[PDB]
C-alpha cells in the first residue's frame, strides 16, 4: 500500500504542481539522478514520467530524488509539501 | 437542467467578464478554494479553468466559490452579478 | 437529400465559421444539449463534432441545436445565417 | 440484468467522459485496485479498460471502485454522477 | 426472401455503417442481449458478428436487437435508419 | 446427465467465453493440473481442450480444476460464473 | 417414405449448414443424447455422422433430438429450420 | 464451349478481383441466391466457391447470380465487368 | 445397344464426374430409391455402385433414378448433363 | 486505358493535393454523393479512399463526382484542375 | 453369462469408447500386460484386438488389464467407467 | 508558369509588405471577397492566407482581388505595386 | 524417347513449379480442354495429374494443352518455360 | 543468369526500397501494367509482389514495368536507381 | 510444485507487467542469455517468450535469468518484485 | 520389466511433450543417431516413431539418444525430466 | 558518395537552418519546382522535405533547386552557402 | 559424421535465426542457386527447406550456398556465423 | 554374393529413404528406363517394387538405373548414397 | 559476450538516448553508412533500427558507424559517450 | 558528476539569469561559437538552448562557450558568476 501512498505522491502532488517549462526543467535534471535515457524523457507527459521514475528506480526513491531534484531548482515550497506528504506516509506505514 | 444554467452563469457571466491579468490573479486564489493542482492551471484559458472548476467541485460549488473568490479580490459588481443569476436560477428551479 | 444539404450548412456554414477558442466554447455547450460523452469531445476537430453531432441526434436537431448553442454564446449573427440556410433548405425541399 | 446495467454505468457515464490523459491517470491508479497487469492496460482504450475491469473484479466492484479511482483523481463530479447512477441501478434491481 | 432483406439490412445499413471503435463498443454490448459467448467475438469483423447474430438469434430479432444496441449506444442515426429500412422491408412482404 | 451438464458448464460457459490469447493462457496453466502432455494441447481448441480435461480428469474435476486455473490467471468473474453453474447443477441432481 | 423426408432434412438442412467447428461441438454433444461411442465419431464426416445417428437412433428421433443438441449449442436459426421442414414432413405424411 | 467461357469469367474475372473480406461478404450472399448450405461455403476458397456456384446452378446463372450479388454489395465496376465479359461471350457464342 | 448407352451415361458422365464426399452422399442416398441392402454399398466405388444400379434397377431406371437422386443433392449440372445425354441417347434409338 | 488515366488523374492530381484535414471534409462529403459505407471511409487513406470511389462507382463518376464535391468544399482550384485533367484526356481518348 | 457381460464391457464401454490414435497407443503397451505378438496387432482394429486380448488371457483379466492399460495412458474417464461396469456385473453375477 | 509568377506577386509583393494589424484588417475583408470561412482565417499567417486565397479561389483572381481588397483598405502604394507586377506577368506571358 | 522427355517437361518443369491453390486452378481448368472426369481430379496430387493426362490424351498433346491452360491463367513466365524445354525435345529429336 | 540478376533487381532494389504507403500506390498501379487481379494484391507483401509480378509477366518486362510504374509515381530516384541497376545486368549479360 | 511457481511468477508478473516495446526490448535481449534462435521469437507473445524461455533454460534459471534481462534494461522495479516472489517461493518450498 | 518403463518414459514423458513442428525437428535429427531410414519417417505419428527407435535401438539406447537428440534441440527441460525419469528407473530396477 | 554529400549539403546545411516560417514558405514554393503534391508537405518536417525532394528530383537537382527556391525567398546567405558546400563537393568528386 | 554437423549447422544455426519474411526472401532466392522446383517451397518450413536443400544438393553446398544466399540478401552476420561454424566443423574433421 | 549385396544397397539404401510422394515420383519414371509394365506398379509398395526392377533388369542394372531415375528427379544425395554404396560393393568383390 | 556488450551499447546508450526527431535524421543518414533499404527503416523502432543494423553489418562496426554518423549529426556528446562505452568494452575483452 | 555540475551551472547560473533580448542576442551569437543549425535555435526556450549547447559541445566547453558569448555581450558580471561557479566546480573535482 506505501506504494500506491508514494504514486499518489509523486504524481498527484508532485508532478501535478509543476508547470510545463518546470516540467522541462525537471526533466532536464531527471538524467543526473536516475540513469533514465532521455530519449523517451523528451516528449512525455507527467504520467509517463512517472511511470519511468517508478519505473526505473522505484516509488520510495523515485518520491525522495524528486524532492532532490525539486531542492535543485530551488523548488522550497513543493520540496516541503512533498516531504510533509512523505512523512505523513512514512508515519502511517512504518508507524 | 441546473447543471447548465450554473455553466451559462460561471463561463458567460462570470469568468468571460473579467480581463486577462484579472484571470490571473483568479487562478492565484483558486489553489486556496479547490484543491486544483495549478500545474494545469498556470496556462488555462477561460474554458478550461471552468471546466477544472465544475471538474472538481460541481457547478454549484463551482458558483458559489467563483463568488467568493471574487469578493476575495474585490470586485463587488461581479460577484454581485453573479449572485444575481445564481438566485435567478435557484428561484427558476428551486421553486 | 435534406440530409446532405443539413451537412453543408452544420460543416460549412456552422463550424467552420468559429474560431478554436469558440469551438472550445461550443465543445463546453455541446454536453448540455446532445448527452454526447466529452472524452472524445475534447479533442476533436470540425469534422469530428459535426459528424458527433449529426451521429447523435440526426442532421435536423442537430443544426437546429446548434442555433440553440449559438444562441447561448450570444453569436447572433451565425446563428441568423444558420436560420437563413436553414429556412432556405426548408423552403427547398418542404415545399 | 444488473450486471448489464454497471456495463452501461462503467462504460457510458464513466470511461466516455474523462479524456485521454485522464485516462492514462486512470490507467497509472488502476494498478493499486485491481492486481491488473499494466502491460496490457499501457495501450487499451476505454472499451478494453472496461473489459478488464469487469473481467478483473466484476461489475459491482468495477464501478465501485471506479468511483474510488475517481475520487482518488479529486473527480468530484464523475464520482458524484456514477454514484447517482449506481443508486439508480441498486434502487432499480435491489428493490 | 424476408430473411435475404433482414441480411441486407443488418450487414449493408447497419454493421457496415459503425466504426471499429463502434464496432468494439457493439461487441461490448453484444452479450447483453444474445447470450453469445464473448470468445469468438473478441476477433470478430462485422460479417462474423452478422453470421452470430443471426445464427444465434434469427434475423429479424437480430435487427431488432441491433436498433436496441445502437439505442444502448445513443446512436440515434443509424437506430432511425435501421427502423426506416425494417419497416421498408415490413411494408414490403407484410402487407 | 450429471457429466452431460458438467460438459456443458466446461465447454459453454468457460472455454467458450476466454478468447484465443486467454486460451493460450489457460493451455500454459493446464499441465500443472492435470497431467496432461502438451504438445496436443499446443495446437487444440476449445473442443479438443474440453476432451482432454474431461478426458483426463473426469467432468467434476475437470470443471472445478477449471475454476482453480481461472483463479490463477485473476478471472474472478468467469470464475464466479463457474461457481454458480456448478452450484445450480449441484443443487439440481445432489439435492 | 418418412424415412427419406427425416434423412433429407438431417443431413441435407440440418448437418450441411453447420460448419466443421460446429459440427466438433455437435459430435461432443453428441454422447450426451445417443449413446453413441466417441471413437469412431471422432474423425467421421457429416454423412458418417448421419449414418451413426439414424442408425443408433432411428430417423425421427435423430432429427429431434438433432433439434435439441442445437438447441444446446445456441444455434435457434438451425433448430428453428429443421422444426420447420419437419412440421412440413410431419403435415405431409400424418395428415 | 461457352460453360468453359463462363467458367473463365466467374472465375479469372469476377471471383479472382475482390479481396478476402469482399469473399467472406460473397459468401455471406451465396446463401440467399443459389440454396448452397453454408458449412462448406464457411471455409472455401475461390476456387471451392466457383465449383460450389456453377456446381449448383449451372456457369450461365452462376455468372448472372454473381452480377446480381456483385449489386448487392455495391460493386458496380465489377459488375458492369462482368456484364462486359458476359456479353462479349454472348456476342461470341449466341451470334 | 440401349444397355451400353445408359451403361456409358451412368458411369462414364454420372459417377466419375462427382468427387468421394458426394459418392457417400450418393450413396447415402441409393437406399430410399433402390432397395439396395447397404453393407456392400459402404465399402463400393464407382463401378461396383453402377453394378448394383443396373443389376438391381436396370439401366434405363438407374439412369433415371440418377438424375432423381442428383435432384435430391442439388447437383443441377450433373443432373442437367444427365439428361441431355439420355435424351440424346432416346433420340438415337427410340427414334 | 481511359480507366488507368482516371485512376491517375483521381490519385495522382486530386486526392495527392488535399491535406488531410481536407481530406476529412473530403470523407464527410462521400456519403452524399457515393452510397458508400462509411464505417470503412473512417480511417482510410487516400488510397482506399480511391480504391472505394473506383471500385463503387466507376473511374468516370468517381473523378467527375470528385469534381463535385470539391466544388462543394469551394476548392475552385483543385475542381479547375482535374476538368483541365480530364478534358485532356478526354481529348485524348475521345478523340 | 459372466463372459459375455466382460465381452460387451470390453468391446462396447472399453475399446469402442477410445479413437484411432488412442487405439494405436492401446496397442503400443498391449505388448507388456499380454505376452501376445505384435506383428498380427499392428493392423488389427478393435474386434480383433478384443479377440486377442480374451483369447490370449481371459476375458476377467483382459479387462482388468485393460482398466490397468488405461491408467497407463492415463484415462481416467474410461477406467472409471470400465471399472463402474465391471463392478455392475460382479455385483450382478459373484453376489 | 502563370500560376507560380502570381503566386510570388501574391505572396512576395503583396502579404509580405503588409504589417501584422494590416493584415488583421486584410482578414476582415476576406470574407466580403471570397467566400472564405473565417474560422480558420482568425488565426492564419501570410502563408497560409495566400495558400487559402489561391486555393479558394485561383491565383490571378486571388492577386487581383487582393489589389481590390488593398484599395479597400486605400493602401494605392501596394496596390499600385500590385498591378505593376501583375502587368509585368501579363505582359511576360500574355505576350 | 519423345514420351519420356515430355514425362520430364509435363511433371517437372510445369506440375512441378506450380503451387496447392495453382494447382487447384489448374484442376479446375483441366475439365475444358481434356474431357477428364472432375472426380478423381478433385483430390490428385501433381503425380496423378500427369498421368491422367498423359493417359487421357498423349504427352504431346498434354504438355502443350498444359501450355494452353497456363495461358489460360495468365502464367506467361511457366507457359514460356514449358515452350523453351518443348522446342529443345523437339529440336532434340524431330532434327 | 539474367532472370536471377533481374529478380535481385526487382525486389532487392525495386521493391525494398520504398515505403508500406508507397507500396499501396505501387499495387494500387499494377493492375494498369501486369493484368494481375487485385484480389491476391490487396494483402500481398513485397516478396508476394515479386512474385506475382515475375510469374504474371516475365522479370524482364516485370523491371521494365516497374520502372514505369515509379515514374507513374515520380519517383525519379528509383526509377533512375532501377535503370542503372538494369543496364549494368544488360552490360553485363548482353555484352 | 515448484516448477508452477516459477511458472506463475514468470508469467504472470514478470512478463504480463512489462509493455509491448518493453517486450521487443527483452526479446533482443534473450538471444545474449539463453542461446534461443530468435527466429520464432521474432513475433511470439508473451505466452510463446515464457515457454521458449522456460522449455530452454527450465524455469528456475528462466525466472533467474529474467531477472538479469531486467537488470540489463534498468527495470529496478519489476526485478525487485521478482525477487521477491522469487524468495517467497524459496521460502515457501526450500524451507 | 525395463523395457515397458522405458517403453513409458521414451512415448509418455518424451515423445508426448514436443509438438508437432518439434516432432518435425526430431525426425530430423533421427537419421543421425540411429540409422533409420527416413522414408517411413516423414509421415509417422509419436508412436510409430517410438516403434522405430525401440524397435532398431533397443528402449534402453531409444530413450538415452532421445535425450540426445533434444540436448541437439536445446530442450534442456524435457532432457532434463527423462534423465529423472530414467534414473527413477534405473535406481527402481537396477538396484 | 555525392548522393550523400548532397544529402548533407540539403538536410544539414540547407533545410537545417532556416526557421519553421521560412519552412513553409519553402513548401510554399516547392510546388512550382518539383511536381510534388502538396498534401503531404503540409503537414511534413525538414526530414520529410528532404525526403520527398531527393526522392522526387535527385540529390543534385535537389540541391540545385533548393539554392533556386531560396534566391526566390530572397535568402542570399543560404543560396551562397549552399553554392560554396555544393562547391566543395563538386570539386571533391568531380576533379 | 560431417553430414550431421552440417544439418546442425543449416538447421539450427542458419535457418532457425531468420525469421518468416527472412524465410519468405530466402525461398524467393532458392531457385536461383538449387534448381528445386518452388511449387513445393511455398509453403514449406524451415525444417522442409532444409530436407530440399540437403536432399537437391548435399549438406556441404548446401551450407555453403546458403551462406551464399545469405550474402545475397546482405545478411552479413548470419553469413559470417555460418562461416564460423562451418570453419569449426572443417577444422574438426578436416584437420 | 554380389546379388544379395546389390539387394541390400537397393532396397535399404535406395527406396527405404524416399518417402511415399517420392516413391510415385519413381513409379512414374519406371516406366521409361525398365519396360515395366505400371499397372502393377501402381500399387506396389517398395519391396514389390524392387522385386519388379531387380527381377525386370537385374540387380546390377537396377540399382545403376536407380541411379539414374534419382538423377532425373534431382535427388543428389541418394544418388551420391548409391554411387558410394556400389563402388563400395564393386571394390569388395570386382577386386 | 563482446556481441552482447555492443549490443547493449547501441541500444542503451546510443539510440535510446536520441529523441524522435533524432531517430529520423539517423535514419536519414543509415542509408549511406549500411546498405539498408529504407522501405522497412521508414516505420521502424530503435529496436528494430538496432536489429537492422547489427544484422546487416555486424556489432562492431554497428557501433562504429553509429558513432560516424553521429558525427555527421553533430552529437558530439553521444558520439564521446559511445567511444567511452566502446573503450570500456574493448578495455574489458580485448585486453 | 561534473557533467550534472556544468548543466546547474549553465542552465540556472547562466541562462536563467539572462533576459528574453538578450537570450536573443545570446542566439544571435551562438552560431559562431557552436555550428549549431539556427532554425532550431530561432524559437527554443533556455531548456532547450542549454540542450542544444551540451549536447553540440559537451558541458565543459558548454560553460566555457557560454563565459567566451557573454563576453561577447559585455556581461561582464553573468561572467565573472560563470567563472565563480566553474571555479568552484573546478575545485571541486579536479582536486
Amino acid at each position: 500500500g506505501m506504494e500506491s501512498k508514494y504514486k499518489e505522491i509523486l504524481l498527484l502532488t508532485g508532478l501535478d504542481n509543476i508547470t510545463d517549462e518546470e516540467l522541462d526543467r525537471f526533466k532536464f535534471f531527471l538524467s543526473d539522478e536516475f540513469n533514465i535515457a532521455t530519449g523517451k524523457l523528451h516528449t512525455a507527459n507527467r504520467i509517463q514520467v512517472a511511470t519511468l521514475m517508478i519505473q526505473n528506480a522505484g516509488a520510495v526513491s523515485a518520491v525522495m530524488k524528486t524532492i532532490r531534484i525539486f531542492q535543485k531548482l530551488n523548488y522550497m515550497l513543493l520540496a516541503k509539501r512533498l516531504q510533509e506528504e512523505k512523512e505523513k506516509v512514512d508515519k502511517q506505514y512504518k508507524s
